[PDB]
């Protein structure tokens, strides 16, 4: 009883059917062409999705009513994926206002840095506990709300998509991540020309790096152009990209 937890992974959020519903409002604002979103339902089609439900049963189908409330147009040819390196690329398209990461979506936005899930047969959200991916079950409300935005995203793809990657890291691209099992896959050859990849640095040519080239080779499989930048600074990087009237650029 009190003193096991169901699950092995952090619970829900604290306060996070307050804070999904004030990030709406917030994107809303922010974002004009997105105000006919009523807030209301989002919210109610999210909770819909993962309430009630064994959180390691949920399916893409649970997120299907959220998909469409949240159906929303990028610019295709303006996206920019990542793997293992959120912080830079949000901050890169906080100033760069024309292109968008995930979550610079209304969903991605709503759901960012956040954890849910329900618990069988009641109608309370759990926040003791929630599945791990690796330890629990792979098919629980965030992972698999993930995978279906991160697919969608990936497939509304065209021209030169590019993908920020941590050079500082392990394995620079992981077929195993989000980025590698899910979007590398549902990349359009016939709408996606190029994949450029930039390989960031924290402290060499990592473009030629093995898993880069296992990246190179999965990309030409799919009839899509490769490409690779290394960014040596990332500070610089970002400074540029602020201010591209600077001259040491
Ligand atoms: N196979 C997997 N099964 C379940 N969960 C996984 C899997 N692989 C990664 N994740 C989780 O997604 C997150 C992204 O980090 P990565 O370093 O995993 O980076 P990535 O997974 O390549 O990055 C995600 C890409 O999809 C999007 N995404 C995916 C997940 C989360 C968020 C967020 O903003 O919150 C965003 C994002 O737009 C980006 O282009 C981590 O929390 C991962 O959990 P773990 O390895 O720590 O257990």
């Amino acid at each position: 009883e009190f003193w096991r937890q169901t699950w092995s992974g952090p619970g829900t959020t604290k306060r996070f059917p307050e804070t999904v519903l004030a990030r709406c409002v917030k994107y809303t604002e922010i974002h004009p062409e997105m105000r006919h979103v009523d807030c209301q339902s989002v919210w109610d089609a999210f909770k819909g999705a993962f309430i009630s439900k064994h959180p390691c049963d949920i399916t893409e189908e649970d997120y299907q009513p959220l998909m469409k409330l949240g159906t929303q147009t990028v610019p295709c040819n303006k996206i920019l994926l990542w793997s293992r390196i959120k912080d830079l690329a949000h901050q890169f398209t906080q100033v760069q206002r024309d292109m968008f990461t995930l979550e610079d979506t209304l969903l991605g936005y709503l759901a960012d840095d956040l954890t849910w899930c329900g618990e069988f047969d009641t109608s309370k959200i759990n926040y003791q506990s929630c599945p791990d991916w690796r330890k629990d079950c792979s098919n629980n409300p965030v992972s698999v709300f993930w995978k279906t935005v991160s697919r969608r995203f990936a497939e509304a793809a065209c021209d030169v998509v590019h993908v920020m990657l941590d050079g500082s890291r392990s394995k620079i691209f992981d077929k195993d991540s989000t980025f590698g099992s899910v979007q590398v896959h549902n990349l359009q050859p016939e709408k996606v020309q190029t994949l450029e990849a930039w390989v960031i640095h924290g402290g060499r040519d990592l473009c030629q790096d093995p898993t880069i080239k296992e990246l190179e080779s999965i990309i030409s499989k799919r009839n899509i152009q490769f490409s690779c930048k290394n960014i040596y600074r990332p500070d610089k990087f970002l400074q540029c990209v602020k201010n591209p009237e600077d001259s040491s650029c």
